[PDB]
């Protein structure tokens, strides 16, 4: 049964370490990678690995991406014990400053050389950031990009968007961290579950292995025209870089009642195809939960963009 890793690098990506573990996650080890030993301190996670120390000494990289390149690559050997046994590795981090930037890619680069199926979760810094801290947040992801098999990236920007002028920054982070713990639970739920099509880690492989970037979702609805509404839902890309348009590949996961029915099923797919405007190699699944009374889940990941 494949063992799940997230793994949180630098500031951003330990904070949403904790805020999924606050959340409550099961069936996924988290670790946290940082220089940053107050930080570090602070985690919720099992798993933690102070890198750079020699380099550091217990502070941030500041905005320095190549003393977290270093820091990552000085601290391999206790990286790789940390990943050790991992079928799939989620690295997550924001990109911009000078550990995440720097350190996240040769996680990946670990992760991925030591058999992992290696997906990134990345921000980029808001705009008010400014463009320098914008022009290294791009060669980080660039670098991420070349390092692991899929990659999904979330402009900060974004937040601004759909949140509106008086929610919480906090509350607009936690929207961020949707996407990867969504993914997350998607794929947990995938490989935990025989389906009545079933679909599996070696399914997950096919579709997320060495493709680039990708776009990963949920969708639920309920009453008529769930399928439509739900499949809608999965795709709908607000906090995200990569669309569903171009998609040349899909993993679709259909779960309902004991009610879902074959139309919808199609129509699902239909509005996954259609929205993709290419010829998607669909890979399809459906999963009858009986506890499920109206309810409808689609459960999507899409890759093979040009
Ligand atoms: N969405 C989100 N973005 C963050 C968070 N923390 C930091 N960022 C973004 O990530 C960038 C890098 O910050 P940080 O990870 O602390 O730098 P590092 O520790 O040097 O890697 C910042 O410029 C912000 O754009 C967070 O909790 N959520
Ligand atoms: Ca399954």
């Amino acid at each position: 049964m494949a063992t799940l890793k997230v793994i949180g690098v630098g500031g951003g990506g330990n904070n949403a370490v904790n805020r999924m573990i606050d959340h409550g996650m099961n069936n996924v080890e988290f670790i946290a990678i940082n220089t940053d030993g107050q930080a570090l301190n602070l985690s919720k996670a099992e798993s933690k690995i102070q890198i750079g120390e020699k380099l550091t000494r217990g502070l941030g990289a500041g905005a320095n991406p190549e003393i977290g390149k270093k820091a990552a690559e000085e601290s391999r050997e206790q990286i790789e014990d940390a990943i050790q046994g991992a079928d799939m590795v989620f690295v997550t981090s924001g990109m911009g400053g000078g550990t995440g930037t720097g350190a996240a890619p040769v996680v990946a680069k670990i992760a991925k050389e030591m058999g992992a199926l290696t997906v990134g979760v990345v921000t980029r810094p808001f705009s008010f950031e400014g463009r320098k801290r914008q022009t290294q947040a791009a060669a980080g992801v660039e670098a991420m990009k070349a390092a692991v098999d899929t990659l999904i990236v979330i402009p900060n920007d974004r937040l601004l968007d759909i949140v509106d002028k008086s929610t919480p920054m906090m509350e607009a982070f936690k929207e961020a961290d949707n996407v990867l713990r969504q993914g997350v639970q998607g794929i947990s739920d995938l490989i935990a579950v025989s389906g009545e099509v079933n679909l599996d880690f070696a399914d997950v492989k096919t579709i997320m292995s060495n493709q680039g970037s990708a776009l990963m979702g949920i969708g639920v609805s309920s009453g008529e025209n769930r399928a439509v509404e739900a499949a809608k839902k999965a795709i709908s890309s607000p906090l995200l870089e990569t669309s569903i348009v171009g998609a040349q590949g899909v993993l679709m996961n259909i779960t309902g009642g004991e009610s879902l029915s074959l139309f919808e099923a199609q129509e699902a797919a239909d509005i996954v195809q259609d929205a993709a405007d290419e010829d998607v190699n669909m890979i399809f699944g459906t999963v009858i939960n009986p506890e499920l009374q109206d309810e409808i889940v689609v459960t999507v990941i899409a890759t093979g963009f040009d």
